[PDB]
């Protein structure tokens, strides 16, 4: 379940880099960004609280 | 070289995200530290 965390945070990772390469824009990466990052709040703790 | 250009390009959407009040300036600057690693290395190659 660790790794499933570090999926979240695998995602944002690629998701800039995705975004510096001309793939995404920003409007289209703000809802994305926030999303994985409100996806992660939902995964957070529950395991670990 | 056509070689910084690109990652000009890849710096200067980078530099976008640090207006707004989201993502966190950690993220960004250790990207950037990445970005800008590369350029120095790319810079040097005439001499050698």
């Amino acid at each position: 379940l660790n790794e499933k965390l570090k999926i979240e945070h695998a995602k944002k990772k690629r998701l800039f880099d995705l975004y510096i390469n001309g793939s995404y824009e920003v409007s289209e990466l703000d809802s994305m960004m926030n999303d994985i990052d409100a996806q992660i709040n939902y995964y957070e703790a529950q395991i670990e609280a």
